[PDB]
């Protein structure tokens, strides 16, 4: 595309009652000096559907040549509960949303 | 759903060589003080110069929110967004203004 | 200066009871993705106090050229409630924040 | 208070040529009736001064119990080296910024 910024959101896999594997790709973050000459932090970040304001860090990487992936098993979760999840890039871009409900227990 | 908060983006709609008519919609914002629903866009090479094409309060849901955006570039890409308190975001759209 | 971004807030000023004057100033913003330098979005945001996450929007600009001040009357506000306010860039970066009070009458 | 959310930041101590100690503390966070023991994220990010749009996380927790502390020591610095520091909540209420730089030696 035309931006400079690509992030691209993988459906969960590996769903369990209280886990999940979730991730996505930061496809494109095109360099130049200054706010895009250092790579960036990227974050995957979940919450529980019903609770958007209480987030939780999966991972938090920094990397400077893409794509890069980032990924993490997701623990602890509440059984046939709805999550959500995103990746970030320097907590200012996002990945579209993407959801996932647990199995029951 | 289970979600407190949706919001829903529309395709622009009356594109010129330097204008649009872009639009989104708060479909659900579970609470009355309401909230702040911004329409956000830029040109999709400059993502970070952001305008604000339309900033308002409402407490009444689902709540629209729209504007014309004008003196746009031609040929050129821009994409736009609806936010809630600055938090929430709608998924992105993207649309090119034709050529003049 | 090292931050390539520097915002100053200040106190607010004719205060009524519906409404005040709020300002501050982007004294540095250095940044750009060429050889020239970009512009930025400033904001004037206020709330409630008791409510801080309906923030809204007082004024909106583009500039490029610094320092760069941001002004507004404030009008429509609730008599003697607290208020507070900041000048954002990009809608990432944030001065501190100043509070005030409408009067009464 | 009138603000539901309270964020305290303390200045760096134990500034060496490539750590110090950073903390802060969310002194109030008023939880609403249907997210009680729900909490939120607390986290501390850093930067260096002169790139502020790339931050590491040096601490990301989830906390329901207020006031609340968060601190680590970030290491493996820059010596004579500007940084910057936060403690935000929810990754949108901000603390003031801190600032300081390392020793040379």
């Amino acid at each position: 595309s035309v931006s400079p910024v690509e992030i691209a959101i993988n459906p969960a896999s590996e769903i369990t009652a209280t886990s999940a594997f979730i991730s996505g790709t930061v496809t494109k973050f095109e360099q130049s000096k200054g706010f895009y000459g250092s790579g960036c932090n990227i974050s995957l970040l979940y919450w529980e559907a019903s609770n958007p304001m209480h987030v939780k860090v999966a991972s938090s990487i920094s990397k400077k040549d893409f794509p890069a992936d980032i990924s993490a098993t997701i623990k602890d979760l509440k059984p046939h509960t709805t999550y959500q999840f995103k990746v970030t890039v320097n907590f200012y871009f996002s990945s579209s949303l993407q959801t996932f409900k647990t199995l029951a227990l």
